[PDB]
């Protein structure tokens, strides 16, 4: 059972894609194992870098082929470099560059909990196990988080064993491979999102209540009908700009909220209205409820966050 | 005639372009036929990776090529591997990710019932015939669905024979090549379409009847062009977020109801109006048919329905 | 002058960009010429696939370049195949997938009448003459045509001689090489646009001219404010939508037709009223030209269809 | 000191993508130049085509790389070909599709004047001469001009030397190689932007003044309000479907305009109302320059195309 | 320890991605290095072009691997050359095109102070080191600037020594690698973004306070709700127009502006007239404040910019 160390040197995570669950991970791999003592003109290691390599190969020079698990596609491998050592042991370097696929959930959007994953594992090899796996994430925590769009945390590692049930017409025990499990946490930055969208969402919906400072019946009706208008502008200027998905956001429900505040308005308007003994009798505390749901809205939103 | 046994891992299917009938597939192909035993070093099988299995070919060692009958463009291949036994026996294992074509019908699209679909054929050999064939569609069922765009259901298999009739100047009866057809039926996530489009599509053509409980006969008018201008609004917020199609969908039709409501009423109101035999003798009944088609409406949408 | 014998299979064409008057094809080619007889092992026509191939050319095996003339780019080529047969001659067959270029005409946008070309020449071949061309769209005239964006009618061969009037420096006759040209006629699904587009539109200009149904002059005057708005917000939406070009198409047309008819409009309407010999005198046949122009549209659109 | 002799053959011009100043050209290149004499089989000229010439080089045949001066990225090679003379000259022919960049200018947006150019010399060639350069525009000028996005006039060469003053320790006089240059004038084609941009742009601009003819000072203003928010609404539209730029267009300008208008008629409106010396006294001429500036306009308009 | 030296040729800097923080470099690089003097046919250097060159590799003649550290994937390698001297040295030459990564910020986008960066370093070379680098930004200065997106300055080298703390199971001192650090610095140009963004979003936000200037209450109310609407429909075209980021801009604060100005008068508004003592007592002075923050907004702009 040969024994691999293996160091993943992440560089940027960047492009994010909502919708396929998918983020590019740039980085370098490095892989040393020990082999049959060699004779290294000189003496001092060998290092073979690109075409070269492929050359070693076919004159006998095992090379594990380590495959990503979770890549969606091929990685796009920079340079490769092999450093032959005369007491055997050889370590393969290579820069990358990739996208990785993982579980994402965007439920609550403007602010996200997701995790960057790695998985690595011997494509065609039963044993050949996986000895120390580390993790340089040499990028800087507090450093200009203000300008990435993402937050860290601190790496996290994990070796273990898979079993596969139905593999060659191999009996014995031929089915455990040993895989490198890398964890990254991150949150989003909300920024933005509030500032541009949530607070500018929230006066429109504030200065949407204030339809009934209005005095006569259709003023109070007709204004209404521009103001539906109102958050249909709105909607168009978020989907535009934000990224589709197959579920519903929280500022997805805001304008739902939204919808719904303009409905209700309608609703007690042309109930104030015509809920008379006579024709005009609009009841003066539900034509005056301009503080009834403007704070029960903050009652039935502090009721979606518990 | 060969036997191969063919076996499809599906990883991820994503992707799908609604516009081109597309959508993409990762995971690994495995196939396996017997050859004339060899002399393996050591006596455990012998395992050819990427860059060498090139080279077996060109020293005899034949290697069926197996076409995606039903795949834009040719699959991103990652790890090719050749494992060979003294008995004989070959097994070929390789990792693709490629994009497929089928038939979708995308009419119902805020509830689509889609159908996934590989099918797998010898590029060119009449008598090499597949074995059995399997699929390890080993996603995870009820697990969190409310995550991903798609449900589906179980995998579904079917070798059959497919005889073309322009092939070579061959007569005797060289034109049945085995295909493997895997299907796997899916159902879209309406969720996000309800909640954000049908929802709020309906408050707004709600609220677009209310234009009746209006008093004055200009108010009556003039605020349904306001009105027209909201559906409009929508429409381009709709378009803009929803998947270019060249038929409508459910949604394009709830668009062309808001748009002849709102032309429907255009029509009474300037009706009721000049229906006098005077000048503002407006039909009190018609003026207050504000219950007439509001709900004549989910008569005329439970007929579409049936 | 060697005689070849090319075989199209058209699998799908998709994708059509109306900027750059593109169009995607996805098919085989198959050509068939027949050389100095040869040994073939076993005596069975030989099977050469991908890799190989290029290897038979290194060992003298001429295979003759055949360039798509009209191809953006340079096609998507899937699985090569060399059949090579005792009695000399060879057919190749491949699969591929490129981007074909033609003349497009979209001035009648909703209804399009185009018509997709493939163009198959010799790159560097004067004598090797190409025999018949057979062209496969097995594809189904009659299936599902309101499932695809367009309906086809029956392909269209076409073989014929091109001269070169500046090649090399040759006089004898070498500047005619054999040209395959395949064409297949299709027409746009008018369907979406007409029920998205066209009726909407018209309901709009419709109540549109509803706007002289009103009373008063400013009532008449600033609703039509309201109603040049509507048809921005249109424009706006219709653009967003559908395909650029560099020329209008027949719904552009539309759109500058509900441009004129307001301003028509605003024009009667700020004359009716000051066309005076007193202050308020509304001629009170204009003002209730409420069915001169309404009707005195079909016949100046009844004339740009003549 | 080689002489070679290139030909160049456009085929189409497309994709002009502002923003980055690129465009493709597809077309062929043709180089000529004569070496030691060679024994070709039979005697007629060899024809080598793909593969093949790079097999060639890697036995002395020796092939200058002609760069492309000016080519985003690098030029999509089609196929290759190579003719090799008995009496020693060799022809080079390729086919090719490519990003080239250049300085272009869109001030005048609606109506541009640019031109085409590409740039060949010999990557790493001294002395290396290119005798003489033709180009086939062999595109149809007064064809279907109505069709395209741009109108041509005439192809137009141009070799010269360049000096690079920082090449190699070089100093008797290496430092200047040939580079041939491409030039094609081109006009935009105006059409679709004047009838669907500007057209309807000044039918807005000319309804805009018509909010004079307005009685009240309520109506006279409030009515500009709905007046502004109509050339917002385009400014959207417009931008939606032009060229991202740096600079501002033609149209960006009348877009400018319009604003300016309604902002004046705002000032206006709300002077002339309260310029008085008593509450109500509009000045009747002020109040009536509804011809004022509205021809006005047409003199600030015709000084900045002067 | 080789001494290398470097001479990048910067031709053109295109392609910002504001959101991932990258930006396209199309040039030349070269590096030379003295070797154990060789024989070259002639006498006259030796030039080896594409294909060539990794032969000569497999032959022994080394070429260090230059990684790009700061590059997003892995550049487009046009046309390599090796100059081979008889004295040794050797002198590599090639195009190349590939997108940089480097920390930007856009906060103050309209008015950006950006800065372009390359970065080489020897790929796996300990003691291989960088002599002298130099960098012709051959573009012009004060040429036309004003076609362009950005405006430069002038180049910037710097050479210095990396120290990697977690390298090889090496301790002597291989842990330095020598690091080429290119700096161009660029500003943005303001024009378009002046005169097509923040000149129309002054002249509505000044429009805007014109409300005032209405004598009824109900008309100073209902038109700032066709105000709200109209910085919704501009922030609409704002944002389809401009580039995505994760914070907010000087624009996107101008519309937070809009939208509190409208807020603001909307609470003056509904506060002057029920601010009473009887029903209609507008405070005189309040109602009048038509010059209380017009300018009193430009004291709270002017403090945003201290």
């Amino acid at each position: 059972p040969v024994d691999v160390s293996v160091s993943i040197f992440i560089n940027k995570i960047y492009g994010v894609n909502t919708l396929e669950q998918t983020y590019k991970v740039d980085g370098y791999i490095v892989a040393q194992w020990t082999g049959k003592p060699r004779k290294t003109p000189g003496d001092k290691p060998l290092i073979v870098e690109n075409t070269q390599i492929e050359r070693w190969i076919n004159n006998g020079l095992w090379v594990p082929a380590l495959e990503f698990i979770n890549v969606v596609g091929s990685p796009d491998t920079g340079n490769k470099r092999l450093m032959l050592f005369p007491d055997g042991r050889v370590i393969y370097n290579a820069r990358f560059l990739g996208s990785f696929s993982n579980d994402m959930d965007f439920r609550l959007f403007p602010f996200d909990r997701q995790q960057f994953v790695l998985e690595l594992e011997p494509f065609s090899y039963n044993n050949q196990q996986l000895r120390f796996s580390d993790i340089q994430v040499y990028t800087e925590n507090i450093d200009n988080e203000e300008i990435d769009e993402w937050w860290i945390r601190k790496a996290s590692t994990h070796i273990s064993d898979i079993r596969y049930d139905h593999l060659s017409s191999v009996q014995p025990n031929q089915n455990e491979f040993s895989r490198i499990t890398v964890r990254i946490d991150a949150v989003r930055n909300p920024s933005y999102y509030l500032w541009s969208f949530i607070l500018p969402l929230g006066l429109i919906i504030a200065a949407s209540w204030s339809v009934f400072w209005l005095e006569s019946f259709s003023e109070r009706l007709q204004t209404s009908f521009t103001l539906m208008l109102t958050v249909v502008a709105y909607a168009a200027y978020t989907s535009n700009i934000l990224p589709r998905l197959p579920y519903t956001t929280v500022i997805d429900q805001m304008i739902i909220a939204g919808y719904g505040s303009i409905f209700a308005a309608i609703l007690l308007i042309i109930f104030a209205h015509h809920r008379q003994a006579n024709g005009v009798e609009d009841d003066l505390l539900i034509q005056r409820c301009r503080l009834a749901f403007p704070l029960g809205f903050l009652a039935i939103g502090c009721v979606l966050v518990i």
